[PDB]
C-alpha cells in the first residue's frame, strides 16, 4: 500500500493512481516573482469561532484532527472561492530535519512542515460527493518554520504520545484551530489536487505567505510518531511529504499587490 518509503513512496504512486501524472497535481513550487496579483479575488474569510473538534487519529500517514462538519460552523469563504467550504479535518506534513518537510515550496525553499486545513464545498452535500467535483475542496496551507513556540499548537503536541501508532485515536474536543493561524492572511492560490493518494484533482489551494513559528521541541514531538501499528517494528513518521509536481497549464495568483 502507498506510503513514503523508498518502495511505496511518491515515485511509485502513479502505478495505482495514474492521476499522479495528471494536469493539475499538487504540491507545486510557488515562484513568487511569476505569481501575479489578482484584483478579482474577494476578501478571504476564515470563520472558525464555532469550530467543534472531535478526535485526533494516527492514520499511518499523518495525524488528523477531525471536526464536526454536520453544520456550518468552521467555514472558509471568499478569496477565490465560490460559496461556502466547511472544515472537516486538519493535518501536517513534516520532515526528519528542520530543512525539509513542507509540500509546497516558495522559490524552491522548503519549510520544516506544512499544515493543511481541509474544507469541502457545501453545495455538494458531503465530502465524498465533493471529491467528484473540480471545485469540491479548498485546502488552506500554512508553512511552519522553527523558532519560537506556537502556543496554540501545544495541545496537539501533548496528545501525540497517546496516538503513537497507526490506528490509534483520542478524544480531542474543544480545540480552537484559530490558534494555528499567522497574523496575515496574504496568500497564493491555484487549482490542484490532494497530495496523497487518491490524488484527486478537486482542490482550490490557498497557501498563506506568512509562516507560523513553532519550537524545535514541538516539531521533534511530531517526529516521535510512528507510521507502523502497535507491536510492529518502529518506523518513525517523518518525511511524509510529496515533492513539488509540474505546474503545467496553471498560474499562481497572489492576494496582495
Ligand atoms: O490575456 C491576458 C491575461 O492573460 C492571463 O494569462 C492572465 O492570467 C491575466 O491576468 C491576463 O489579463
Ligand atoms: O482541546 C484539545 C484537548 O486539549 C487537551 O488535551 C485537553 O486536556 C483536552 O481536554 C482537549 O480535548
Ligand atoms: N501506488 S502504490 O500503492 O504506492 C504502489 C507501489 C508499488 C507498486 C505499485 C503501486
Ligand atoms: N494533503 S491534502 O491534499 O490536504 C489531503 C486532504 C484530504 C485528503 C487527502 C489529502
Ligand atoms: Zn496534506
Amino acid at each position: 500500500h502507498w506510503g513514503y518509503g523508498k518502495h511505496n513512496g511518491p515515485e511509485h504512486w502513479h502505478k495505482d493512481f495514474p492521476i499522479a501524472k495528471g494536469e493539475r497535481q499538487s504540491p507545486v513550487d510557488i515562484d513568487t516573482h511569476t505569481a501575479k496579483y489578482d484584483p478579482s479575488l474577494k476578501p478571504l474569510s476564515v470563520s472558525y469561532d464555532q469550530a467543534t473538534s472531535l478526535r485526533i487519529l494516527n492514520n499511518g500517514h499523518a495525524f488528523n484532527v477531525e471536526f464536526d462538519d454536520s453544520q456550518d460552523k468552521a467555514v472558509l469563504k471568499g478569496g477565490p472561492l465560490d460559496g461556502t467550504y466547511r472544515l472537516i479535518q486538519f493535518h501536517f506534513h513534516w520532515g526528519s530535519l528542520d530543512g525539509q518537510g513542507s509540500e509546497h515550496t516558495v522559490d524552491k525553499k522548503k519549510y520544516a512542515a506544512e499544515l493543511h486545513l481541509v474544507h469541502w464545498n457545501t453545495k455538494y452535500g458531503d465530502f465524498g460527493k465533493a471529491v467528484q467535483q473540480p471545485d469540491g475542496l479548498a485546502v488552506l496551507g500554512i508553512f511552519l518554520k522553527v523558532g519560537s513556540a506556537k502556543p496554540g499548537l501545544q495541545k496537539v503536541v501533548d496528545v501525540l504520545d497517546s496516538i503513537k501508532t497507526k490506528g490509534k485515536s483520542a478524544d480531542f474536543t474543544n480545540f480552537d484551530p484559530r490558534g494555528l493561524l499567522p497574523e496575515s492572511l496574504d496568500y497564493w492560490t491555484y487549482p490542484g489536487s490532494l497530495t496523497t493518494p487518491p490524488l484527486l484533482e478537486c482542490v482550490t489551494w490557498i497557501v498563506l505567505k506568512e509562516p507560523i513559528s513553532v519550537s524545535s521541541e514541538q516539531v521533534l514531538k511530531f517526529r516521535k510518531l510512528n507510521f507502523n501499528g502497535e507491536g510492529e517494528p518502529e518506523e518513525l513518521m517523518v518525511d511524509n511529504w510529496r515533492p513539488a509536481q509540474p505546474l503545467k497549464n496553471r498560474q499562481i495568483k497572489a492576494s496582495f499587490k
